Formats: C-alpha cells, sequence, structure tokens
C-alpha cells in the first residue's frame, strides 16, 4: 500500500552483436462503456456497400507498442542505422506495476477526486491468440516516443463476419470476462516475457548493383542472339536473319539470370498540384481489389519503388507510408503538415509503382502485322525474381500477425516490419467495476449504478534485438543519416518553447551498401 | 505506510585526524514545466550578442549540498580552522527517506490538502556523468545553514552549444526520462554512497615569511651583480661599470631562486565612492576574456591579493568573492547589504590584483635613450613560480568538475575548492504524474489533464574529512578567529525575535603560520 | 555539446554577487556610487566562471 | 585500441557521408587515366561528448 | 617552441661602448612584490650573447 | 590588428612569454664554484622547480 510496486527501468544497452531496449512510460485508463459490451455497425449511417461493417465493443483496454519509436531513441536509431546490416527481434519482457486506481465524483461544480485503496484492475494475456489480434493494423495509442509524455490506454474493439451491416450466423462474439485475468490492487503488479519466432534479418542496406547490371563490363558473352531481322544492304527491306553476341556496347539485350521483383502498377501523382490532372480520381483512379463484393483500396502493395531518376516529387497514389505531423488535422490537412516516406534504395530490384513491368507479345507474325508488344501493369511470381521489401521506420509497425490460413506467400507484412505466426500477444486491462450503493430490498434488475473510477501507473518493456554487423570491402565512404550542423532555430527532435516533441521527418534503415 | 522510513541524524564527531559531519534537512518538491520540456533560448529579449543561450527547462528537480556550511557548523568551522593546516573530503553517504507526497486540489477559494499515498516520486543518480553538470556554478537552492530550515529543490536546467539565441546541429538535447530511475512510494527510501578521489588538501595556513624575504639578514652573498653604471666621481657622468654583492642592506638586489605566482591584473575600486572616478566602467572597464565572439567578465580570477598594505578599503572589480546578506536585493543593494572577501594571506606568494606585476625591458641601450621598462599587466606560466590558491569560505563552494578536455593547467576551481575529475554525481529527483480522469473513448492526442500534487520529505548527507593536523614549532601565538566578548544585543550565528538565521560575515581559513 | 562559457543552469540564478553600476542612474546624470548584482540567466556573460 | 562512445544524446549525430547524388567521378578513386586522388583532408570530430 | 623569455637590458664590457648614466636600477628587470620590488637576478633560462 | 581595408600588419616585438604547449628549454648550467641544492617553497604550485 505504502510500497513501490517497481522502479523507473527505461535505457539502451548496446552489447556487440546485441542491443537491449527498456522503455517505461506513465498510463491512464478509463472505464469504457460504463461496463458494458455493445453491438456495433454501419447499419442506419453513411452507408456505402464498401464501408459496412459489424463487430462488437468492450470495457477492456489494451497495451500496444508496435511502433518503433516506442523502444529505440533517435541516437539509437541512428547507431543501428549506420552500422548494421540487419536486426531482429529476440527476447521480451512485460511489467506492470505502481498500480493506481482513482475514484471521482462531481457535484454543482465541484469535482474531487479521491483514493479507492481497496480497488482492483483485472489483466491479462490473450497467449493463445483466441482472441481477436487488432494490434496489425497500424492504430495509435501506443507507448508515447518521448519517455516524459503520459497516454491513454485505447479502448479494444473487434469485428465478425460481416454483411452489410448485418451480420451471419457463423458470426463470432467474444467476452473478455470468460478469460482467467489477474486482478491488482495498489500494492500489486505484473509481469510476462515472450520469446519471439525464428525470422529473418530485416533489410538496413542498399544494394550496390542494380539486377540489369551485374555482368562484367569488360568481356563479351559466348552466346547469340537475334540482332537483326531487316538486314540493311541497300534495298531498304530484305529480311534475312543476323545474330550476334553480347558485349558492354549493349548490355540491355545481354542474356540475364534472374528477373526484377512482382509488380501491381498504381497511378502517379504529383507533389505539385499545379501538375496534377483535374478532377477526383483519388477513388475512381486508385487501385483495389474485390473482396466479396465489397472491394477496398490497395495501401502500400507489393514492394515497388516510389520515383525513379530524379523526378523524386512523384508518388505513388496509395503505395508509400506517410505518417502524421503531431499538430497534423485528421480529415483536411495539406503537404505540409504531412510526411511521405521515399521507398528509394529498391529501384535495384523492384520495378517503379508507377510505371509499366513490362512488354509482352500478343500474336505471331506469319503474314501478319507483328508484333504485338503489350504493357504489363500486373505481374506476381515467375521462377527467377528477386526482390526487396518495404523498409522500416522509427514511427513505423513493427511485427504483425501471419493470417491462419492453409497458404500464404512471402509472409511479409506489406506495411512493413515482420511477420509472426505468434506475435507478442495482446495484453488486456480493466477497471473492475464497483457498485454503488443498492436499494433496501432486493432486484432481479440488471444492476447499473457504479462508482465513477478510473486508474493510472507505469509500464515497462524490455526487448533485446539481436544484430547483424557489416561486413564490406567497399573503399569510398558511405552514405549516413545526419543532423544538419548548420545553425538552426530549432533542435531536431526536441521540444518547442510550449514543450512538445515533434519528430521532424520518417527515418529508413538503408544506408550502408552491399553487393548484389 | 504507517512506518518511519529512517531517522534524523545531523551531528558531528571528531576523531584525531579525521572528522565526520552528518547533516539532515526537510526538503519540498513541487511539479515543474507541468510534466514538461522545454526549448529555451535568449530569442526575442533584451538580446545582447554576449548574453545569449540556448537550452532547455526539465521537470525534474536537484539536490546540491555544495556549500561548506552544509555540512560544518559556525563552531565546527571554527575548531577546523584554529587547528589544522589543512584538510579533504574522503567519503559520502547520501539518504532519502521519509517520503510524503501531497496531492492538492482547489475551487472557489477552497483550498484543501490530501495524501495521495499510492503516488511515487522517481530518483536516480548520474553517476557516470553522462549529463550536464551544473553544480560548478555557484548557484542557490542546497541545503539550508540552519537546519531546522525547509529548502525547496531546485529545478534542472542545461545549455547546449547555441549562435546566438540559435542552436547549431551539434548541439544536444537530454531526456532525463531516458535513465533508469527508482520510484519510491510513502515507504520507500533510497541511499547512495560516493568516495572522493584523491586531492591535495587545502590551504589552511599563512605563510610567515615572504617569497622575496627568505635570505639570511646577517650574511652576504658570494654573488654579484652590477651595481653602478654612471660611476660617480666629480666628473657627473662618467661611464664605468661597478658590481657589488649581495647584503642585508640591499635585499631588493640579491639573486632569488623563485618567482611569484602569475598575474591578470584588474581595476581598483574603493569602498568610498567619494574616493571613485565616475562613469559606469563596471563592463567597459572591466576585465573579461573573448571566447567566440561573445566575451565574458572575469570574476575571481589568478589568485592574487586583493589589497596592500594598509590600503583596506580597495578591492579588484570582479577579483573577490561577494556574499549576500539575508535580506540584500537582487539588484540593487549597496555596500551595507553585501559582504565582500579579503585575500590578504597571499600576499606573500601572489602579486596584488591591482597593480603590475612587474617592469621589462624593451629595447637594446647602443647609442640609443635606454631603458625601456614596461609594466607588466599579464603574466602566466614561467619556471620558478610558486603561488598559493584562493581560500575557501563558510559559505563557499566546495568541489567543482573539472572539464573534461586534452589538457588544463592547475585544475584548481578558481571560485576555490576542489577540482574533481569525478565529482560528487547529480541526484535528480521528481514527482512522477498522475493523470486526472480520462475521456470515454479513444483520444491519440497528448494527454494534459494531470492531477496537481507536490512531495515532501528529509535528507541525510554524511561527509568523512581528512585533517592535517598542524606541526610548528613557532614560539609566539597564533592568530584565531574569535567571537567579540564584548556586550552585544545579538548573538553571532544566531535567530533575530522574528525568527531567521544570519551569517554576520564570511569567514576564511587562513589563521595558523607555517615557515614559507 | 558545450562551450567553456556556457555550463551553468540556463534556470537558476547564482549566490555569488558583483559590481552591477558604478555610474548610479537617478536623474543627476552623474551620482558615482557602488551597485552589486548577482548572477542570472539573463546575464551570463558576466557570472563568475571557474576555467 | 579504440575508445567506443558512450553518450545519451537523444537526437542524431554529424556522421561524415558522401554526397548521395549523381556524379561523373566516385571520390578517393581513379580517373580514366589511372590515378588515385584525394578529393578533401578529413577530420576525426564528428560525434559529440558534454564538456 | 624555443622556451619562455623575459627580456632583459644589454651590458657591454666595454665601458666605452655602454650607455651613459646609471641604469643599473631604474633599467634593470625587477618584479614587484607586495608594494616593494625586487630585481631579477639569473631569471628565465636566457642565452647570454648571440653569435660572435 | 587585422586588414580588412587597414594598413596591415601590427607585428609587435615580444619581450615576455612564458608558457604555451609545445615549449622545450635547457636549464642553467651548474659551475665549480656554483650552489648545488636549493629547497622548494612548500605552496599549492609551483613551476619547473629548478632552482
Amino acid at each position: 500500500v505504502g510500497n513501490a510496486s517497481g522502479n523507473w527501468h527505461c535505457d539502451s544497452t548496446w552489447l556487440g552483436d546485441r542491443v537491449i531496449t527498456t522503455s517505461t512510460r506513465t498510463w491512464a485508463l478509463p472505464t469504457y462503456n460504463n461496463h458494458l459490451y455493445k453491438q456495433i455497425s454501419s447499419a442506419s449511417t453513411g452507408a456505402s456497400n464498401d464501408n459496412h461493417y459489424f463487430g462488437y465493443s468492450t470495457p477492456w483496454g489494451y497495451f500496444d507498442f508496435n511502433r518503433f519509436h516506442c523502444h529505440f531513441s533517435p541516437r539509437d536509431w541512428q547507431r543501428l542505422i549506420n552500422n548494421n546490416w540487419g536486426f531482429r527481434p529476440k527476447r521480451l519482457n512485460f511489467k506492470l506495476f505502481n498500480i493506481q486506481v482513482k475514484e471521482v465524483t462531481t457535484n454543482d461544480g465541484v469535482t474531487t477526486i479521491a483514493n479507492n485503496l481497496t480497488s482492483t484492475v483485472q489483466v491479462f494475456s490473450d497467449s493463445e491468440y483466441q482472441l481477436p489480434y487488432v494490434l496489425g493494423s497500424a492504430h495509435q495509442g501506443c507507448l508515447p516516443p518521448f519517455p516524459a509524455d503520459v497516454f491513454m490506454i485505447p479502448q479494444y474493439g473487434y469485428l465478425t463476419l460481416n454483411n452489410g451491416s448485418q451480420a451471419v450466423g457463423r458470426s463470432s462474439f467474444y467476452c473478455l470476462e470468460y478469460f482467467p485475468s489477474q486482478m491488482l490492487r495498489t500494492g500489486n503488479n505484473f509481469t510476462f516475457s515472450y520469446t519471439f519466432e525464428d525470422v529473418p534479418f530485416h533489410s538496413s542496406y542498399a544494394h550496390s548493383q542494380s539486377l540489369d547490371r551485374l555482368m562484367n563490363p569488360l568481356i563479351d558473352q559466348y552466346l547469340y542472339y537475334l540482332n537483326r531481322t531487316q538486314n540493311q544492304s541497300g534495298s531498304a527491306q530484305n529480311k534475312d536473319l543476323l545474330f550476334s553476341r553480347g558485349s558492354p556496347a549493349g548490355m540491355s539485350v545481354q542474356p540475364k539470370n534472374w528477373l526484377p521483383g512482382p509488380c501491381y502498377r498504381q497511378q502517379r501523382v504529383s507533389k505539385t498540384k499545379t501538375d496534377n490532372n483535374n478532377s477526383n480520381f483519388t477513388w475512381t483512379g486508385a487501385s483495389k481489389y474485390n473482396l466479396n463484393g465489397r472491394e477496398s483500396i490497395i495501401n502500400p502493395g507489393t514492394a515497388m519503388a516510389s520515383h525513379k531518376d530524379d523526378k523524386d516529387k512523384f508518388f505513388p497514389m496509395s503505395g508509400v507510408m506517410i505518417f502524421g505531423k503531431e499538430s497534423a488535422g485528421a480529415s483536411n490537412t495539406a503537404l505540409d503538415n504531412v510526411m511521405i516516406t521515399d521507398e528509394e534504395e529498391i529501384k535495384a530490384t523492384n520495378p517503379v509503382a508507377t510505371e509499366r513491368f513490362g512488354t509482352v507479345a500478343v500474336n505471331l507474325q506469319s503474314s501478319s502485322t507483328d508484333p504485338a508488344t503489350g504493357d504489363v501493369h500486373v505481374m506476381g511470381a515467375l521462377p527467377g525474381m528477386v526482390w526487396q521489401d518495404r523498409d522500416v521506420y522509427l514511427q513505423g509497425p513493427i511485427w504483425a500477425k501471419i493470417p491462419h490460413t492453409d497458404g500464404h506467400f512471402h509472409p511479409s507484412p506489406l506495411m512493413g516490419g515482420f511477420g509472426l505466426k505468434h506475435p507478442p500477444p495482446q495484453i488486456l486491462i480493466k477497471n473492475t467495476p464497483v457498485p454503488a450503493n443498492p436499494p433496501a430490498e432486493f432486484s432481479a434488475t440488471k444492476f447499473a449504478s457504479f462508482i465513477t473510477q478510473y486508474s493510472t501507473g507505469q509500464v515497462s518493456v524490455e526487448i533485446e534485438w539481436e544484430l547483424q554487423k557489416e561486413n564490406s570491402k567497399r573503399w569510398n565512404p558511405e552514405v549516413q543519416y545526419t543532423s544538419n550542423y548548420a545553425k538552426s532555430a530549432n533542435v531536431d527532435f526536441t521540444v518547442d518553447n510550449n514543450g512538445l516533441y515533434t519528430e521532424p521527418r520518417p527515418i529508413g534503415t538503408r544506408y550502408l551498401t552491399r553487393p548484389l
């Protein structure tokens, strides 16, 4: 009661091929739905057969830290980037301590808050993945990137089989109260350990060679190919068949061994509105998939390059990660209030999201006006493909539960990060309802007179990350993320005079190089 | 919760060649910056390119006892002085107990304070010197020289590379929340031990001989020197060269072996305004150094004597330690509200801050009107120099972190005291934020509704001081600091009818004598 | 990350004083007098340093 | 013998890097005539530490 | 860099080459210590004469 | 001084130095009839305590 339940453990430790990050934040949890489960749907709303949903709202909250900046600090994030070809999660240690349940009452303008010492808050971990996993969707409410900040616990809500604002019979309704949970008073605590499964290192490197440019620029090939089918000689046209062998002179015609990654073309958009086509093609123009009638737009889809060459002003309509900007709005907001990621270090293996994959024949030439070369806007597969995946970001996601089905393909989370069959389980928390003064005679009616109260406390999260040191005999210097040494009124990743932490821009992880 | 976390340990123990002082004070710590870090600078203010700054304000407080009177009592300070040639710090024991976190609320004039039993206060020690050390600067907020007094914990604030109210890229922003800290409830406590590094004893002695007066006043020297170059004989002038050997008759011309300490002349100022020159030369006249454009005045600089001979009414414009006077103001204030220290027992080795170091030749005499003897106002170095350092005072500083660079010189803190590569680390303390009642639906916006509350408690500090007994065969009595045995209405170092502790005047440490 | 002249805490004053003004303003143009003030973030170039 | 850095500096550090921009000549290499050239001198002071 | 230096006045052994007057005191180099200043004998280790 | 449109230079003779990192010097030679030792004054500090 009068004894601390835990200490403030927050720091980072660098150990050769491993790094350990520990974060601690102060949280606050209010009573949700007034201790009630509620049925929710898109019934009697803006409608739209492509936005219908059916689920439930639980009085439970949940802890989430699926954002990198929850663990690594800007400086740490830098050290990782400039010196490591890759990294991965390993172990996990979750702590919940210093439970403070506060009771609140108001009257005639007077609002006084008191301590309900004899109160409990329930906690449990869905370590069997029996409940709907909602951490895969980049939602807000995670641990504040700034340690001194205080946050609220996001409310838990799930969805089920819906048929246009109307459920089916095979739909599932889950009750979190049907789970064994540990009740904690002001002097209690809650600990939990997790072990990440074996997954490939993240690509924190950028290729030094393009898939199409691997051969030796000094030696010819012992292979030949159809050079000219027209045959020049002074007769304008005379058919004939001629062949030639590859050479540094013509690299685009040499026989390769592999092919660029898959491709699902999207529409292009210029940052300068003055350069954009008119009309509102946001929806009617965007690329989307059709799933049981209701079709959904495609966010960062197939890992494709954002822009080509110098044209750094273009970007996929919905093929890039876009983060907020502290003060940014919810609906309006212009460019100067958002941050668009630039997937560029992928142009060496993956195609460009806006342009075509390639060209394919469509007919024969038997006395027919050949050819028929048609543009390809959607590929996928083909034995021999080689591609990079989407890069992760400081404020970007971390992991995502790989849907349990009969099959999948390169289960890399399209939003970036790691795909885990068994990811860090959901940690659910809830304030125990404390009924107010009951009547003086029995009433089998559902009780509804509860004492309004909330709870606060700290929370620690320790994660051990396995690194992968770089081994390159590259002679010339490397590209490194650095801060503008120039004079400035504001220091990047700090606080303003009003005291507010702002993240200047998103940061990738691909700066060091490696031969393809 | 209902059990004391510690006792009131405050006393002194004299043990031959060692003395142990233990102090205990009651502290109070309010929430700073509303749990926020803020960017601060001299942007949009009185300007002045010599007063620009750029730093940050932390919600953290800090414990400081870098003042002698925090440990030694007036009587103790006397015993030390009258009987010891020197002394030094040895061990350190810091205790933090009886944590009392109080919660406060106000409404319609009504202000009631309550106990938040289930609350914590964070504490940690920068034992790796990773954070900006701000104890070197004689700031206020230390432990009250009077035990019964209660004090507040000073707020922590640091500065970084600034370019005229505008930072650079190489500037550093530190977050104290990124440090592992121990959280304490009402029944918890915090202990810490430190070991002072090996440093020379402080000079608690005054020389019995002047550097220029060491030789035997009864014996001549076997060395000669140019006595007269004019040659008298009745021809008014006749060149010639004559030599003579040293003698008690002429001591100022005898060959010595050493030289007085360094010197950086300052302007002189008389206590009697009527004797002072007109105008405001405080700035345009004072001595200062130029560091990257912005120049800063020089406080107690090179250890030089304050006044010479009888002229005890003069003092360096900025070469002496000046303490307040309890009721003294901040800007105005006249002589009768300040206390100026008198560095006098140093005239035997060190020069006078106001006068010149000496005279130096500036040319030859080859048929040229010699000499050229020019005054010296700045010296430093020279093999053979010997000097004393600035004396410490009862209310004066104690230690100071020696800046980590490639080199330094006699790293004695100019303000006096001891120079420590690894000084007593900074002890930072902070009230854990307790969020008020949150909404009923999620909001990823930065939380800002906190329950206002403060904390109080005691704090113990034990320090073992190594002494250095005196060994002098001096026959005649010594000078001792004593109290005016005469009748008086007020007893020195006590309290008035209104109950207020006042320190009559500053006290040096140099009373006993020792042959040079 | 810090300049020798800029180490002190930009939030706390100093318990040390120094000769602030030797001219003394009051409406008599010039009137000598001696006045002192203690260091402050307001005037860092006049605060007592250590090195 | 090296001396690893131990700084709890939050914000990124200044690092020596190569101009990622397009260029006809790669720094610290050889020209068509085969001659090694060193673009410019390089210091060693990029990382930071509290004074 | 060469060692420290505290220049002194020069004197020729041949009086005929010396400047007039008695600069022995008013010309010599000395330090000031608490009012009473004292001449400087062999001070900073400096060479006596140069070249020939 | 500087040279900004100002009649430079200003090269002034030095008659007193001392210190400066990088200095190297010899000490006074001893003589057959010369001194031998000398007690180094006990103070807070000194510099190359060669008599």
